[PDB]
């Protein structure tokens, strides 16, 4: 027996069925999808090192026979993969971002290599044999990895492309009636080396699988290539039809009712290009569909046709004669139970959630998705870049020697694979670009690959952000690219070199459109800078936008020992080599919650942009902006409302109207609103929301899609504080209004047992302050060096090298004041010289309860803080808070876009995000005051003054310390917990990236400083 | 030139001397449709008192000028003398600038890619005759290729390493000084870029076709360069698809991307339309116009001291090959992805044959004549005792394809 | 082979592209059972190597080696000067230092023959000849594999032994003192190269 195929380097073998379209076709079909018998091997059959894997006297490929006995077998359900849904069962999921899982010795693979068997019997209609039909097909719409097909015991071929189609001519060997199908599918094979996404390898059939009879004179495919230009009205589409038919399939009819088309070609030569009067453009803001159908006497298609064209001209791509700017996401299909199985529903709310967010557009990373998601993406209103599935980052530590792309070897499957993707998908008008893979270095392969795309269709510019110097693609893509080299790359004054470039490659590459394929990685609590992004393509036409990087986290169910289910990520399988949660890396988590920094990209990329002044003696004056593509704004409504301290005094709507009608795309325009004055005392706000007048199938009526505030308060009036008092000899107080001290240790607030305050420097480290791939950006001009920093160790080394989780607590004195008590501190970890002096000032003040605390560090300190806060140590029944601030999320200096300042008020489940790794999370800004609750009943109030500089702490309350939650490397590991802790912080360090990309912005970086909190406690 | 939305074409105007006003000189404006002149006339260049003065600008509307709708449409003003001085004829052209007009593109529908057959190949295609594959004539005359060429015959700047090299820094530091390097001649050499080798991976049948895969390389190299040429009959028209893509590793300015066809000795002229009438190169396009040309031997190439690269007609649409006389073969040339033209010379000995010799009289006899088509071109610069090709017009290695079509004229 | 077998694996990590080529020629020659283990790295390896030897997976009731050769204690190529050549035996106990930390031990260098023990008794004798170059191998016998012992903080922290297994090394790093000091001297310091271990095995 051969198995020479599990190594082979080619794209498969056997009676495989030329490369088409995924169709609406009316012929007879059937699906195999069910529960089939199944057995899981460990090695596969005759391979040297597996010569005792099958049971005694089976044959190597002895599964195939129809004489064979399956009766005990297992069954398994496909489509799925088979290390998911099982217990275990057949092994689990493997996740590596970028490092082989195997050696890298191509094109062979290891001896320990699970092999799936798989056993069906079918029943196909005697009709299917009359001479009505021509064919007969079996469709893989995927499989993972290599897999070899038969059928009634004939071998009948041999797949690979893990997420591409492909079908086998079952032609001679289906019968009438009762068939057998077998299919073997390996883990590993020569495949596995073109497949290194970074995400979980899951093996199995985890699509579709069906049959169908081919019509005599049925039509095999169609490209109904659609087109668009404008006029007055609604403008010109044209349709250029290609059939791929047999002579006997004529007449041909194309019939599109609603426009009024209906085109008989009596021959293959009669098949022309048509022009269309009065047609409606697709767009993602608008996805126009027309209904259309090219049909035989003996077969019918059916297509939906939007009439779009795109055309790059120099610097920009253009969709229907104007720029697209890309607010999108990189997606792959993602499920916490099914693994990447496609379900229509959730596909469809999950698509829905985008909308929801201002996403327009979708990069599929990095491979087709399901065939189906393309009809969701055209009638949902999605620009698509359409990847094709090849990844061999894993070569690149090795300096890419051997690399598939180079290596003429591999040639034919790269442009197969590149075929099967364009060939599957080429009818969507929502696909606007194709991409050639990711990450996979360059060559003469990948160049070939996109000469096929070229000569195949000209429809759709080539997109491969591995091409750094631009040999062979359209577009210039980047992935993390810092905001000094995007800056570098928009303008039109710089001769700066750009990544992997000499100059000459570096000007051509700014002679194209660019796009960031992946940016502002999302991974735990961040991104930082999305800001920063927006606002280079606001400024540089030459910047389209770019894709997050990425939609979701792709944790996995699963149960400790003891039963507690949680969502698992790498390393938590028992893998031998893993990248642990780079897996968990989304702007929606595994359960489908958006994050905060969601709500943050929504606010930030809002289609209708918002802005809010006062001109002297003039009234609130509203600034709007339409940066959509095509659509006016008939479809929005601004609603303003005042607020003194955060009660609704006045409330109105009002069109966004520009000189003619609607505010059109690309107009501005500005409004002056009702005068709103000043409450006297308190605070007076301005908020305008522009948000949808009417439902659409992803939203309700009145959905916001962004906001803006203006202060409108009267001037501030300062709070009288207590003179600094000299301390006096004798007794220290016991109490002091709602506080209570023993030996001058607070032991009581509002009658609750409380310790505190406790300096804390620590904060639980983000995934981005564990991160050092980037450099950091303190010890040079951020600007230097292409924005890449200064190479440095993760924030989270330097912190613990300093012993910042470890400050230890020292009292120097205490003393009574008048009406009063002072306490001086200091802090420092055990064997380091630096420290931080604290002083409170406890005081009477009229009897309100004042506490100054001033925070003042020794010299040689020279690092970033994560934070400058304190500490108090509450009971357990203290679960939520209400605060005047921002919010109502968590913000961080990089991250207050998507912040109101408002009355707020939220639950400890509501404060705190559930990241995948525990980390800091629940920072509320710029507190007026606060006041916990305990279990919805106020119990103490905190107000906050500003300091000397303006500026207002910010508080978060946690079911544990900081340090608890570092250690923790998941919820779950998190002991019960015996107090609740509050942290009533001056400042926090920000977000940035650095997990992959830049380091925090240095405006938004925490260094080393003296602070002063000046608070006063009273009963709620 | 400018065509406001919704305007007439926009003629700027701007009296650049010393002293004297533009009351000597004419404005004469000509629109072409696929270079024969469709209309024409003249302005006199006058700004708000009278001739425009030295130092003054003015804005004049020439009339409404139609695209043509199929083809190309071109507007050319060329300032001239009025009258003749002791140094030149009336009409004497001091300079001139062009604005396309065309109506928008019709793109030529290209052959679907086709996957190859077992069985024979053709032995004629449309003009072409192959012998087991190999091209032997086109059009009833003897003709091999096309091969892959890199090299070209350096300029004498190609040679210069005096200031240094642009490509391996920001040309604005250093004082624009560039890095110190050795000349391209010396790199290129290096390289083997004068002595690719081509060898045939394989070559089988298409429906109404032929597809041959080559590689090129030089000897003791690790690089090399894919070429596909699908040659396909599509509509009784021989279309021929080039496609060129180099392997990774090749770090090097190349001199020019092209194929070469080898002819006989009397193909002796082309005529064109597309950049002209005089050879041009990416940092040298100011003084072409977009039109009709046509030109011997003789006037395609310049006798330079030392012979080198010279001839390369840019941006061409077609081009015709004549042969003792009359024309002979027709090239039509598409866009490519890109929207990028190729271009062409036509030389009495190889790019090779021309850099060995130090004067013109030393080149033997010639054997052929040879048609280059190039997809590319390095620059120009002036680096026997200047900058280097400015970054912008310096050609790195890249991905290339060629779309013509071939028929007899 | 004629009355043998050859076979030919290939060792690397996972993620890695360098590996090491062995092949294993099994052949009786007259009634004795010849085992000659070529072992011929790849290029590229540029780092010190542990040890290169072969590990067999044995019963655990195999607890006791005598040998001819160095001892009675463990050596390394920088620490042989207490040992001599002689016959000697120990039980696991007596072959293994219990350091604090459970660390490479019990290695036995310049070993002719050594005879495993079941209880006291002999069960199996493994000659080996010298190479080309004259080297003699050595051998640690151990109730963990050096990947369960490197894991392990302390003795009481090992998993209950389901094998014995015996290491039969061409070659062991050197000791040093970098803890706190020099590195292995470059003489004694193991460098990649290719070895060959030729073993005649037999029952005891
Ligand atoms: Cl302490
Ligand atoms: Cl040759
Ligand atoms: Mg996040
Ligand atoms: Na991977
Ligand atoms: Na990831």
């Amino acid at each position: 027996a051969d198995v020479s195929y599990l190594t082979d380097q080619g794209p498969g073998s056997g009676r495989r069925v030329p490369a088409r379209s995924w169709l609406h076709s009316d012929a007879p079909a059937l699906s195999l999808n069910g529960d089939w018998r199944f057995r899981l091997l460990p090695a596969a059959p005759g391979t040297a090192g597996a010569g005792s894997v099958l049971p005694s006297g089976e044959t190597v490929e002895g599964v195939a026979a129809e004489s064979y006995d399956d009766a005990a077998w297992d069954t398994l359900p496909v489509p799925s993969h088979w290390v998911m849904g099982q217990d275990g069962k057949y092994g689990r999921p493997i996740y590596t971002n970028v490092q082989y899982p195997f050696p890298i010795d191509p094109p062979h693979v290891p001896d320990a290599n699970p092999t799936g068997d798989f056993r069906r019997r079918f029943d196909v209609p005697a009709q299917w044999f009359e001479s009505t039909t021509a064919a007969l097909t079996l469709r893989f719409d995927g499989v993972e990895s290599r897999y070899k097909v038969w059928v009634n015991g004939q071998e009948i071929g041999v797949g690979s492309g893990s997420r591409l189609a492909q079908e086998f001519d079952v032609s001679d060997a289906l019968r009438a009636g009762s068939n057998l199908l077998v299919v073997r599918v390996h883990q590993w094979s020569a495949a596995s080396y073109l497949e290194d996404q970074d995400q979980w390898w899951l093996p199995g059939i985890f699509r579709d699988v069906t049959l169908q009879a081919r019509p005599a004179g049925g039509i095999t495919d169609a490209w109904l290539r659609t087109g668009w230009s404008a006029r007055s009205g609604a403008g010109t589409g044209t349709i250029d039809p290609e059939i791929t038919a047999d002579a006997t399939a004529f007449p041909v009819t194309l019939s599109v009712p609603e426009l009024g088309v209906n085109v008989t070609w009596k021959s293959a030569e009669e098949v022309a290009p048509l022009a269309l009067e009065n047609v409606e453009p697709w767009s993602a803001e608008v996805p126009r569909l027309y209904e259309a159908s090219v049909s035989s006497a003996a077969e019918s298609i059916s297509v939906r046709l939007g009439f779009r064209t795109v055309r790059i001209v120099g610097d920009q791509f253009l969709v229907n004669g104007r720029r697209v700017v890309f607010h999108g996401v990189n997606r792959h299909e993602t499920h916490p139970d099914r693994g990447r199985v496609f379900d229509e529903a959730g596909a469809r709310e999950d698509l829905a959630l985008m909308k929801r967010f201002n996403v327009n557009a979708i990069r599929t990373s990095h491979y087709p998705p399901h065939p189906r998601l393309l009809d969701l993406a055209d009638e949902m209103g999605f620009w698509v870049i359409l990847e094709c599935d090849l990844e061999t980052h894993g070569f690149e530590a090795g300096g890419w020697v051997e690399n598939p792309s180079d290596v003429p070897a591999w040639r034919d499957a790269l442009v197969d694979r590149m075929e099967r993707t364009v060939e599957r998908d080429k009818n969507h008008p929502s696909i606007v670009m194709w991409s050639l893979g990711n990450e996979s270095g360059t060559g003469s392969n990948l160049a070939a690959m996109a000469a096929w795309a070229h000569a195949r269709d000209s429809s759709r510019p080539v997109h491969y952000e591995g091409d750094y110097t631009g040999a062979y693609t359209d577009v210039y893509s980047r992935m993390y690219s810092s905001i000094p080299e995007t800056d570098s790359i928009g303008r039109n004054d710089s001769h700066a070199l750009l990544l992997g470039c000499d100059s000459a490659e570096s000007a051509r590459q700014r002679t194209k459109p660019f796009i960031l394929c992946e940016y502002v990685h999302a991974m735990g609590n961040g991104p930082g800078a999305m800001d920063q992004y927006e606002a280079l393509v606001d400024k540089y036409p030459r910047l389209h936008g770019g894709f997050v990087w990425e939609w979701r986290d792709h944790g996995i169910r699963t149960r400790t020992a003891e039963g507690m289910e949680f969502f698992a990520y790498g390393g938590d399988f028992g893998e031998v080599v893993h990248d642990s949660n780079f897996v968990m890396d989304g702007m929606v988590l595994s359960d489908s919650t958006p994050t905060p920094g969601l709500y943050e990209f929504k606010q930030i990329v809002s289609p209708i942009r918002l802005g809010l002044s006062l001109p002297a003696g003039g009234k609130p004056t509203l600034a709007v902006a339409n940066l959509r593509h095509t659509a006016d704004a008939s479809d929005v409504v601004l609603r303003w409302r005042v607020e003194h301290d955060g009660a609704v005094a006045a409330s109105g709507e009002v069109a966004a109207e520009g000189s003619d009608g609607p505010l059109r795309a690309g107009e501005s325009a500005t409004i002056a609103l009702p005068a709103m004055p000043a409450a006297p005392l308190g605070e007076t706000w301005l908020t305008v929301e522009a948000v949808l007048r009417d439902a659409t199938g992803w939203a309700p009526a009145g959905h916001p899609l962004g906001a803006v505030q203006l202060d409108l308060s009267a001037p501030a009036v300062p709070t009288r504080s207590p003179r600094p008092a000299t301390p006096l000899d004798g007794a220290l107080p016991v109490s002091l209004g709602p506080a209570t001290f023993d030996a001058g240790t607070l032991v009581s607030l509002a009658g609750q047992p409380v310790s505190g305050p406790r300096l804390e420097l620590w904060r639980a480290p983000t995934d981005n302050d564990r991160g050092a791939g980037f450099g950091a950006y303190g010890p040079g001009d951020p600007w230097l060096n292409s924005g890449r920093g200064v190479p440095a160790p993760s924030s989270e080394a330097v912190w613990k090298q300093a012993g910042l989780d470890r400050l230890t607590r020292r009292v120097e004195d205490v003393a009574a004041l008048p009406d009063g008590i002072r306490v001086r501190t200091r802090y420092a970890a055990a064997d380091s010289t630096h420290s931080v002096a604290v002083e409170e000032n406890w005081q009477l003040d009229g009897g309100e309860l004042c506490l100054r605390i001033d925070i003042t560090p020794s010299a040689g300190w020279n690092l970033v803080w994560p934070r400058i806060g304190v500490r108090w140590d509450l009971p357990t029944d203290v679960d939520g808070a209400a605060w005047f601030g921002a919010g109502p999320r968590e913000s961080y200096p990089d991250s207050m876009h998507a912040t109101m300042v408002a009355r707020h008020a939220a639950s400890l489940e509501e404060l705190n995000v559930p990241y995948a790794r525990p980390q800091e999370t629940g920072h509320r800004s710029d507190v007026r005051w606060l006041e916990l609750d305990r279990a919805g009943a106020p119990w103490l109030r905190i107000d906050a003054e500003p300091d000397a500089a303006g500026r207002r702490p910010g508080f978060s309350l946690a079911r544990h310390t900081a340090q608890e939650i570092a250690a923790a490397g998941h919820p779950h590991e998190l002991p019960t917990p015996s107090h609740s802790y509050l942290y009533v912080d001056a400042a926090q360090h920000g977000l940035g990236s650095r997990a992959c990309g830049p380091d925090v912005w240095p405006d938004f970086a925490l260094r080393p400083e003296a602070r002063t909190l000046k608070l006063r406690i009273s009963p709620a």
